[PDB]
C-alpha cells in the first residue's frame, strides 16, 4: 500500500527525452544487475536498470527482466550479452553524452559467478566499442563497484545486498511519491517486447510493496524493481566505486 496511484499516472505518464535534453545530465551512469540463476521460476529473471541523475532527480533508461531460458552451459555470458547489449543501446542512442558508467552485480546468490560475470561484462564492452559505433577511442570509460567479502581482505568487484535494502527502500519512495523519478520517452528494452510498454511493466511489478521495514514481493519478480531501487541509492552518494 505504498507508492501511490497519484504517482503512477504520473510516472506512467510523463515521456522526457534525453536525446535533446542530454547536456543537462550528470556524465556518470549508474547501473546494476540481479543474477537468480535458476530457471521456470516467475521470480527467478535477472533484472537490469540503468539510471543517470538530472540536477537533483534520477531517470530511467533501460529494463529487463531477463529470464533464463533453457539448456544453458554458456549462462554467465548470456546475461553479459543483455546487460552490455543495454549499455551499447543507451551509449548509442546517447552520442558523446556520458563520461563513464558504473555495472554493480549482487552476490547474494553466490560469490563465485559475479567475479567472472562482470569479468565477462568489461570483456564485451572492452570489445565492443573498438570494433566499430564511433570513434570514441575509450570514450565511455568504464569502473565497477569493487566489494569487499565479510571476513576476506580481498577486494573482489561484487555488491552485497546486506544492510543497504532498507535504506533504498525508504530513499526510493522517499523520492517516487514525491514525483522526483522518472522514466524516458527513450526508454530502452530489448528482452520486452518492443509492442508492450516497458514502464507499464514496470509500474505492474512496483506495486508491490510493503511496509515500514517493507517485507516486500507479494507476489512475484521482484527484480526490476529490486533492481531499479539499488540502481537509484547508488545514484546518490556512498562509498567510492573504482576501475577494472
Amino acid at each position: 500500500p505504498v507508492l501511490t496511484k497519484s504517482a503512477g499516472e504520473r510516472f506512467l505518464l510523463y515521456r522526457p527525452s534525453t536525446t535533446t535534453n542530454s547536456g543537462l545530465m550528470a556524465p556518470d551512469l549508474y547501473v546494476y544487475v540481479d543474477p537468480a540463476f535458476t530457471a521456470n521460476t516467475r521470480a527467478s529473471g535477472t533484472g537490469v536498470a540503468v539510471v543517470g541523475r538530472y540536477r537533483d532527480d534520477y531517470i530511467i533508461f533501460a529494463l529487463e527482466h531477463f529470464f533464463l531460458r533453457a539448456l544453458t552451459g554458456s549462462a554467465p555470458a548470456d546475461i553479459a550479452r543483455c546487460v552490455v547489449h543495454s549499455l551499447t543501446q543507451v551509449l548509442a542512442l546517447h552520442p558523446g553524452a556520458f563520461r563513464g558508467v558504473r555495472v554493480a552485480v549482487e552476490g547474494n546468490s553466490s560469490q563465485d559467478s559475479a567475479v567472472a560475470i562482470a569479468t565477462h561484462v568489461h570483456t564485451e564492452m572492452h570489445r565492443l566499442l573498438a570494433s566499430e559505433g564511433a570513434d570514441a577511442g575509450s570514450g565511455p570509460e568504464l569502473l565497477f563497484y569493487h566489494c569487499e567479502p565479510p571476513g576476506s581482505a580481498v577486494l573482489y568487484p561484487f555488491f552485497l545486498l546486506n544492510k543497504q535494502k532498507t535504506p533504498a527502500f525508504e530513499h526510493f519512495i522517499k523520492k517516487f511519491n514525491s514525483g522526483g523519478v522518472m522514466a524516458s520517452q527513450e526508454i530502452v528494452s530489448a528482452t520486452v517486447r518492443l509492442q508492450t510498454d516497458p514502464v507499464e511493466y514496470l509500474l505492474e511489478q512496483l506495486n508491490n510493496l510493503t511496509e515500514t521495514v517493507s517485507p516486500n514481493t507479494d507476489g512475484a519478480s521482484d527484480d526490476l524493481m529490486v533492481a531499479v531501487i539499488m540502481a537509484i541509492y547508488l545514484a546518490a552518494q556512498a562509498g567510492p566505486p573504482h576501475t577494472f
